[PDB]
């Protein structure tokens, strides 16, 4: 699956379609593929939960479930795994994308990878970056 211009935006993100069974990934940027080690054909049509593994905090996963069910934004940190099983920390931001009547049409997820759980200045700078990125992608996705 060749990258669309959207997917060549130089940021780590995915877009899912909550109309399709299990809210699957339909767009995944090249940097997301580089991070996770999967090809685009391997992850399209799958729910993002395949990135989770034994050390993933399930309490945090439930925070994300609740955000999606209530169609609201969330920002959390959790451990995720690459295809080859390497752990990374994921500073993750979710937000819905709404149409001209205000209904959610897609979800946008922005991921910032790190080697540790961040706090204080590193957390603040991380969250500044992922929120700004989410806004950029919301604009890009308006024409999908
Ligand atoms: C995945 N990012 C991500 C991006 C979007 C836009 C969405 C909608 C979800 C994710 N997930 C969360 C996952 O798909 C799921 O929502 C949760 O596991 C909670 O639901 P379940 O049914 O499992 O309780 C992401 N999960 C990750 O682990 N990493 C991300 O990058």
């Amino acid at each position: 699956f060749l990258a669309t211009t959207l997917e060549r935006i130089e940021k780590n993100f995915v877009i899912t379609d909550p109309r399709l069974p299990d809210n699957p990934i339909i767009f995944a940027s090249d940097s997301f593929l580089q991070l996770t080690e999967y090809s685009r054909e391997e992850i399209l049509g799958r729910n993002c939960r395949f990135l989770q593994g034994p050390e993933t905090d399930r309490a945090t996963v439930r925070k994300i479930r609740d955000a999606i069910d209530n169609q609201t934004e969330v920002t959390v940190q959790l451990i995720n795994y690459t295809k080859s099983g390497k752990k990374f920390w994921n500073l993750f931001h979710l937000q819905p994308m709404r149409d001209q009547k205000g209904d959610v049409q897609y979800f946008i997820g922005v991921q910032l990878d790190g080697t540790e759980h961040v706090r204080d200045a590193a957390e603040r700078e991380g969250v500044m970056l992922i929120k700004k990125t989410a806004e950029n992608i919301d604009e890009a996705a308006k024409e999908l």
